[PDB]
DNA sequence: GCGCGCGCGCGC
DNA sequence: GCGCGCGCGCGC
């Protein structure tokens, strides 16, 4: 996956990464607060 | 009249080309004649 | 072709 | 009824 969140950011259900419980790994969001390492 | 470029990159839901409101035409209840659209699924005529 | 930004639409 | 992630037309 791959979101674009920013454009709680990224740590909240609305992301998909955060809700499939991964990381923002490659993503394109801005200001990420995805907490998944 | 408008001059959608709908449907030129790849990756694009290829049936809502020019079916949709983010098309000018369509939306301005327009034909494509004269568009450089790919793909048009626009369904008006004049 | 790329990136900007608009506005649709779903999930709450 | 709202909010914002995302699909994609458009300027360049
Ligand atoms: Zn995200
Ligand atoms: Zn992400
Ligand atoms: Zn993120
Ligand atoms: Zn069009
Ligand atoms: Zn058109
Ligand atoms: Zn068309
Ligand atoms: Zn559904
Ligand atoms: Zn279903």
């Amino acid at each position: 996956p791959k979101c674009r969140c920013g454009i709680t950011t990224c740590r909240n259900s609305r992301c998909p990464c955060y809700k499939s419980y991964n990381s923002c790994a490659g993503c394109h969001c801005v200001g990420c607060k995805n907490p998944h390492k």
